């Protein structure tokens, strides 16, 4: 049975919701979003009305990959799907989605403060950042814009990665992101959350440049100049030519950057701040680190089914991209609770 829907203006959009969801509050504004009640289960929700969805093939295109991958994503530190609605009533009228996921509050700049953690907090804010990678990571995704803003954290401390989040976004880019490499690898996230870590072991920011060339000059400054191998694994004629003109310098020791903290911590910055990504540690291999001692357990590290990544690349019609989102609606099964 349908849900009886409800209307309001709330910061000039009209949100139509079902009258389990009560109390709707704008916090931010891909699409707006409110908190919620939702009165069926007891919880606290964020609810995102998606923004003129299917008013181009490329919008149309969008909603189908962030609802196909929300729905996909399920897992206790990636943020998931609690519900999917429209008010619509078949596929003709069908113009307006909205997704609800648990009410976080917070990221990790909230949280935060610019104030330096504990030790035993930080380690359990990267446990649970480096087990949500693992699991997006295993499905063959690249998150390639993890960043403060995009770790929702509620207050005790538990954290969800965000397709999409609500203090530079530069400044947690892995260095071959500043420089358009086309081949990525997933250990691009790894470089992402060493800037993180980092961050909230000091209370300072590792690489805050003040625009691309002054932020590459703070990284190499850190992790030094690259070595033969490196300079042997470029492609770009230009590139290699300009590196090589440069004058060498060294990798400092992070014991001297990171004075005081746990030499576990500083271990695993080392692996995780390499300037080759083919050194890099993995999350799998980061969660096994010895720095993680009180909190890993490996047989609850949950790894995701591949996901075909192919089905939201297509060129399709805005009619067609339109109907599959619609059957993506109707299929979806709320998860337990
Ligand atoms: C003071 C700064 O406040 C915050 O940073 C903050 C955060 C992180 C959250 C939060 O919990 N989010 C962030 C937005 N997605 C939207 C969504 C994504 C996917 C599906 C449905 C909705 C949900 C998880 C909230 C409510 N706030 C308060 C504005
Ligand atoms: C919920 C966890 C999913 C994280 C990955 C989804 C974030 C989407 O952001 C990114 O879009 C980019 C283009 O802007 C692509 O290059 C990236 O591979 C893609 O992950
Ligand atoms: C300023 C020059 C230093 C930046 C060099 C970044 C090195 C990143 O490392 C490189 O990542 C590439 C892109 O994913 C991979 O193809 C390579 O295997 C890896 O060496
Ligand atoms: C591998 C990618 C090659 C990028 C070449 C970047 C060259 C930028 O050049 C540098 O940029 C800054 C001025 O904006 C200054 O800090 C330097 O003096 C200037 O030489």
């Amino acid at each position: 049975e349908r849900p009886t829907f409800y209307r309001q203006e709330l910061n000039k959009t009209i949100w139509e919701v079902p009258e389990r969801y009560q109390n709707l509050s704008p916090v931010g504004s891909y699409g707006s979003v409110c908190a919620a009640f939702d009165t069926k289960t007891g919880l606290r929700v964020a609810v995102k009305k998606l923004s003129r969805p299917f008013q181009s093939i490329i919008h149309a295109k969008r909603t189908y990959r962030e609802l196909r991958l929300l729905k996909h994503m399920k897992h206790e530190n990636v943020i998931g799907l609690l519900d999917v609605f429209t008010p619509a009533r078949s596929l003709e009228e069908f113009n307006d989605v909205y997704l609800v996921t648990h009410l976080m509050g917070a990221d990790l700049n909230n949280i935060v403060k610019s104030q330096k953690l504990t030790d035993d907090h930080v380690q359990f804010l990267i446990y649970q950042i480096l087990r949500g990678l693992k699991y997006i990571h295993s499905a063959d995704i690249i998150h390639r814009d993890l960043k403060p803003s995009n770790l929702a954290v509620n207050e005790d401390s538990e954290l969800k990665i965000l397709d999409f989040g609500l203090v530079a976004t530069r400044w947690y880019r892995a260095p071959e992101i500043m420089l358009n490499w086309m081949h990525y690898n997933q250990t691009v996230d790894i470089w992402s959350v060493g800037c993180i870590m980092a961050e909230l072991l000091t209370g300072r920011t590792l690489f805050p440049g003040t625009d691309h060339i002054d932020q590459l000059k703070l990284i190499l400054r850190l992790v030094g100049t690259p070595g033969a191998e490196l300079l042997k694994k470029i492609s770009s004629e230009s590139a290699r030519n300009y590196i090589q003109s440069l004058t060498q310098m060294p990798k400092m020791n992070f014991a001297n950057v990171f004075i005081g903290a746990n030499p576990l911590a500083v271990d695993l910055l080392e692996k995780m701040l390499v300037l080759d990504s083919d050194k890099r540690i993995t999350a799998a291999q980061a969660l096994a680190h010895a720095y993680f001692a009180q909190y890993h357990d490996p047989d609850d590290e949950p790894v995701a089914d591949p996901y075909d990544q192919s089905l939201e690349s297509r060129d399709l019609l805005i009619d067609e991209w339109k109907s599959l989102t619609y059957d993506e609606v109707i299929s979806f099964v709320p998860p337990p609770l």
